[PDB]
């Protein structure tokens, strides 16, 4: 019997670059998905979120729509890249907060890859396994989404962000600020308009003729449509602020990159459109109670937002906005200060 712990993650700065193989600034955080299994003839596999057990037979990777999907993915992916893997039965529980925005699907995914992993004695060295996590949720499940996700789960360190081109999968790691917590803002909102993003980025290389956005200048710009013109704008944009983030933390300039994650905020809402009044309520407050910077993180429209907050006040803002929010909205918002924290393991 194995045990193993699975991060969620915060994306610092970058939204919506990995697309268009731009530069990502994601974290692992503190708050996991936990797998406790054994090896089994067939997958069994009780869930403490949805107080359910699931299961099926090695031989049936067909999809059911429901959360076993996920495990499911992770069984094909290992078959279809050739690895022979037996059942395993066990449980799934942790403290990361389901579709909250935090990624429970590549913490999941990654989660059962790692069990596999280790009880099979797969060996898998760690880009991989953001393959092929990363394979399963696009090929399997049927989500078109980056590498984000996956490299943050996987390749998260204590204390530290990972700044990453997307393009090149180069990669280094960049020292978060002591005393300054994450205050993450779930708004109590859990696709369609990711899609449309997508394809119209994608067009607007083509008509560049670049194969990523990082090639691309404010310039070039003019020659693309209105609308293509409008969000990849934001993508250009949004990639000069990681590398303004990536200078500014490794001078500990906590300031200045507070200030960069505010403005891509409202670059977001206002350029992008994916943001939506309760976010961009966080945001304000955060920022009017002494934040650094906030902005939401993820997708958008909806999941939640983070804030820079001085360690010592991340309670009482978090506690104070809350209280502020769930008079204004109906919906059931949630509040966690998290840290950087190591990738999936034990
Ligand atoms: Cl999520």
């Amino acid at each position: 019997m194995i045990k193993v712990k699975s991060p969620g993650r915060v994306n610092l700065i970058g939204e919506h670059t990995d697309y268009t193989y731009g530069y990502v600034m994601p974290m692992a955080i503190n708050l996991y998905t936990k797998i406790e299994a054994e090896k089994h003839g067939e997958v069994i596999l009780y869930s403490e979120h949805f107080g359910e057990e699931r299961k099926f037979s090695l031989n049936d990777l067909r999809k059911e729509n429901s959360w076993i999907d996920y495990v499911k993915g992770i069984f094909w992916v290992l078959k279809e890249s050739d690895y022979e893997v037996g059942g395993i039965k066990g449980r799934v529980s942790g403290n990361l907060p389901l579709g909250a925005g935090l990624s429970s699907s590549a913490s999941f995914e990654v989660g059962i890859l790692e069990t596999l992993d280790k009880l099979y004695n797969l060996k898998l060295d760690s880009l991989s396994k953001v393959l092929l996590a990363k394979k399963a949720e696009n090929e399997f499940v049927g989500v078109p989404c980056g590498i984000l996700d996956q490299f943050a789960v996987v390749f998260g360190r204590e204390g530290n962000v990972i700044f990453l081109d997307t393009h090149t999968l180069d990669y280094e790691y960049i020292p978060f600020p002591k005393d300054v917590s994450i205050l993450v803002f779930y708004t109590g909102v859990r696709s369609s308009e990711y899609a449309e993003r997508k394809h119209i980025a994608e067009e607007s290389l083509k008509i560049l003729g670049k194969g990523s956005s990082k090639e691309v200048r404010e310039g070039e710009l003019s020659k693309l449509p209105p609308l293509h013109r409008k969000f990849f704008g934001y993508i250009v944009r949004e990639n000069a602020r990681v590398l303004e983030v990536r200078d500014a933390l490794k001078e500990g300039n906590v300031e200045e990159v507070g200030k960069i994650l505010t403005t891509a905020h409202w670059d977001l809402a206002k350029n992008y459109e994916v943001s939506c009044k309760e976010l961009d309520f966080f945001v304000e407050r955060a920022l009017k109670l002494g934040a650094y910077g906030a902005r939401l993180t993820g997708a958008g429209f909806g999941g939640s937002a983070i804030a820079l907050v001085d360690k010592e006040d991340a309670e009482t803002i978090g506690e104070e906005i809350l209280r502020e929010y769930l008079k204004r909205f109906p919906w059931k918002a949630r509040h966690f200060i998290v840290e950087p924290s190591d990738g999936v393991g034990i």
